[PDB]
């Protein structure tokens, strides 16, 4: 399987009370993303097809500096468990920038 | 007695300057609600009766998504010591509406 | 880890020889559901992995009048012994919406 | 909360009705002794607290000529169901001796 | 010297990057309003005169239930150092409603 | 464990037997109400549990032309020694409404 | 090199996800703004030259009082990485003007 | 595979500088022995054939109580990687010689 | 039941490899001897009863200055679960000899 | 701030005004002696600072033929209202011998 | 410390003795650039820092019709080897502005 | 503890016995001002308490046609030496405002 | 006061079991020894005086290399508390002689 | 994850078309073995997992008369490449049996 | 420079009560040993020249399993400081030797 | 970081310009050399890296009938100002001693 990008991410919307943010190393393919907790890649948490899956941004914050987009499915109202999106925060409008363009080679397009 | 239900909310109120939310376990019957430290039941926090409680949706965030609902006492101006509401927390909507639909079991319905 | 949920539902197609239709303390985590005699979890009668387990909707029958959903694993005939799917009833169809969410939760999608 | 040992016993006085004498996997900590129908534990026969338990030998019978000892309530006549006391057998008396340190280290102690 | 009341405050604006907030054991008399580590009182931060201040409300959150007031000089730009008002943080508005009768009786009233 | 509010308060029905209304330094907590002789709290005259303690108003009688309300026990008929009921008074009507909402951060609910 | 200024500051948007905020201690001179672990200078983490720099004002938060000013580059869209902005924190209005006066001297204006 | 016993054991001579002592969850079979993390036996550290193997006693200590004993293979100098023998630490002499009997039934024997 | 003393002690060989020694509070009555985990008695770990005890010294350590005594059962092989001695150690001599005097009272005597 | 001892003691010098000789139960920590009517602390009739308190022997009169000793303040005349010196009691030797170990912990002093 | 990205990239200016033009997987982080023959990690090409190493733009030849950006060292005259600038290349324009945005968080800024 | 700022201020009252006017480097903390020879701190002309310390202005004299402050002891009649009080230059107004802000985070207050 | 000598050493016979050893800052003068938490002397410890005492060396350890040497009454039994002696220890063996030499000038002279 | 040595080893069985015998940096972790081209680490030349790699003795030959040993796969016919096995050479004796211990620690057993 | 070996060894008498043990990295060469905070270098603690220096066994600990060798000085009294030798310790006797063969060739001979 | 000694010497060779032979207070850490007027540290006179600074013994001359040695940098001529070398004088022959043990600890070793 052809690897288009991987690198770290912020899970934005899932954990909250249980623990923070915590961030994740994600691992995008043609077909996937899947996200582990370290580039060690031996502890896999959980792997997404990128199947019916846009993408979207999202403003919020007012407080410390931060820049959020989601994966969402088209097709259902979760996108996984019972998560309606999966908001992912980067540290620069760069970098979200950088990632929504490695997203578009895997069909993963803006709404 | 009859158990409804038990699971983990965040109780977002109650706290704060002495440490954070934390989670805790609850436990819903007919007649109370209760919450302890953890699934072992061995440590109570405290028992609270049903009686003229109702519930209500909460609005609040803009910085880390979050989804509150409070128990309040109609026939009070504070439901639990010198609290007007009991705000809890949950990680989705469906986990919100999913506990909704078990206090509506208890008889506390929405305001 | 973590519990999801705990509550009674009806398994409502046990077989005669063992009983029939009956009711059992279910525990929810993300990784397992089990079911025990009672809330004392004195007695497991199984555990089912929550791996490859998905819900669908039993038509709600004349004589058996409630509100009524299923397991079934997608990889196996028979999830549980020699059954190809279990039946978990609850009195009102709130409940079961109420439970499907909790069961979004630790992955068992519908189909 | 921790676990003192697991390890296959032999339920030595089972009713005829529910099979006869069977081997179970056993679960001691120092809160409770569980066993289960083998060492997957999806299926916990029953659970008992080691308080009030206590241990005495049961004598080699020609038939029965095997190594045995027994658990008994100092409190209840019936420790488990209608059994005035649990008799576990091993095969060797080495095995025996060993179980019984374990239990010592619960608070189970001999007669 | 007369005490009228003792009890925790949480300092809102006065560490942030330093420390978060904590919480400090303030000692209110009616010449002035001094702050410890603990109510041992065996390690004090500061002691605030109440000549020229007055009180006020300030809301801000929209996050983590809280609620605010402020003390300030009337007859100077900082009532602290180089802070234009101690803004102390209660848990609930019953508390801040109790702790505003108190500086009442030290003739701090509001603007 | 942590203390609520420190404070004097009167008691208005002290035996003359024993020197007659009397002020004292008063410590609330979440679990108990003491009071000692004075602020150095050297000398504890007696410590109540906070559980089924409740607050009732005692009319502003001509004579003890002051503000007063007292506690009382839901399960004894005498609170404290030989009496019926506590009667603590302030000097103002903000002063009561004060130590009000703090009881009521302790569980002392009115009647 | 003559220096103009050292002391602590807070970066605001540099970090988040990775690790809070956290302060860094700064010394600026007439040729650039360099910020070090702490007071001992012997472990550097950038050197950003004052050329074509100009400061300008922030106003986030609404939950915790704090005071944002932020340094960017005029000829370029990033004055730093792939950051649009640098934005310092201060504790009071008085330490931002305090600290905007020392930028003066080095010839870094507001916008 | 019959699972002989299953239980925590401190590995008394693997790690110190490392990071203390530690304590191992092992799993002794008839043809080897293996310590995992933990019991949950997710992630496991080694498995060590019970082939050529004998155990002895090993005094040592005289700080704080602890019984050691350890297994070593005859027909090798070093029973696992560079080490002579591995020193199992046990809390009393009761268990020790209650896995030394558990042993027995694997076929190691004291030397 | 009267009580003889109350203080801390540290049980030298109940532990080790589980969590260092840690210190518990002790109350030692005519009838027995209970440890708990602090000074508000809210949480008892264990009660042991004096009957057939005994008390000796121990000499060990040649590391850290550390005094040891023990209590034994006479008429049993393990005072306490499977503990042939309950180790209790004080910083001093003085606090031995103190700790004896009062074991005496309980009629526990030297071997 | 550690407790160093409780106990039952007897003040062998109060006044018949007061009532008698009378046994009280005494704290001892390394900053304060404080003594209650009993056990449960409801009721501290004083606390003194161990600071310049030193203790002496009181002869064994023929009348009080007990074991006694006495605290007194190098400072001040009279250590506690107006008694020169706090004469305790105890029924045996032994136990006068294991208070002042326990004093001497505390700093004071034998005369 | 922090990898800020890995994904193939093509090296389009390789000598023929070597082979030619071949696709390598790199790794970017704040400190190194590393290339390797695949992203299994087993063989690494190269490993640049990237301090003084800047990037510019290679114009799209009709030959080598494809998106190409290089980078290049400002103090030496041969980054690598003997080449004096390492050419990068993409297949879609979008691709070469998402490592350009990552190369920003690495420092290395356009010329 | 915290080191508030650090930077060159000219002494403008230093006799010329000394040598007259000088340049000095200025450490201020929340507890003491201390001035070196320069900014490696190797030599520490003197250290003041920030106690009863005030601040004051110095006219623009034509001669020392400079912007200037004053440092003075309330309780002392000279703050340093024989100096009735310490008298800092700097070449522009907008850096007495700087500092006095320093000063004022110090708890320095003007006059 | 002429202080002779100001450094760390460790406590090595005060503590243990309440909390490992830990360094404390020494002062020592021709009248006596004083230990603080730091050598920013804000908080002291203990102030020993030098009459009476003498010095002695103490072998122990046979585990970690460390020396020590104790500072002893010769006319009390107990040199400070309940404590036989003071024990001090040093990293090397020249600290400890360059230790001796110091208390030398003092007058603690060895046993 | 630990390192556990590194060092230059001769692989005395490179093809000539590569070159021939060479001198390269071994870094031996408890998971893999790599060399690189020398001790900066910029070139990697090949990682082997340690799992099923084994160590023989290669016999002196007058023509290479060095001290080797050799790394070969007990699953696979060539561990490298194409070779049946990894030949390692070092100057003398003792350097060969330094790294056999090293290998034990690394798991790498001899045949 | 050639280097010998590099690799992490424990210093067991340099630190004790400043900090446990700890180890470091070490990097052997012909001409001196220095060690490191880490592996990466780029934190040195120290360098020590290999002249004069000579190496031996050192047997301690009867506790922990732990094998120990220092280096030393023959010209000099202190090897390094005021340390008369230099001890590093290993988990195992294999390891030891396997250092000791590489000090042998750097000149460091057993004594 | 840590501070090996404080203490007062002699400063044997200082210009009768600036006064002649003083006592000045030390301040010795692993990295500098530092010395005040006294010991309230408010005028540092001088401070000394200790790199490169060895120490020599300066002959008992009759005039100057005191016990000397002193300080010089191997790298420069001058150590401090114009001194080729700081000689520093003790009352006796064992304080040298005493002062040289602790300059080994920080690296300044003797000619």
């Amino acid at each position: 399987i052809l690897v288009i990008r991987k690198g770290w991410l912020t899970i934005n919307n899932i954990g909250i009370m249980k623990g923070g943010s915590k961030e994740y190393w994600f691992v995008l393919t043609a077909e996937n993303l899947s996200w582990y907790k370290d580039d060690e890649e031996k502890e896999k948490k959980y792997m997404l097809s990128v199947d019916n899956l846009k993408l979207r941004d999202v403003e919020k914050g007012f407080m410390s500096s931060k820049h959020i987009f989601a994966l969402f499915n088209t097709e259902q109202r979760n996108v996984y468990k019972d998560y309606r999106q999966l908001e992912l925060a980067c540290e620069t409008q760069e970098e979200v920038d950088s990632w929504k363009a490695s997203f578009l080679r895997a069909g993963v397009y803006p709404e």
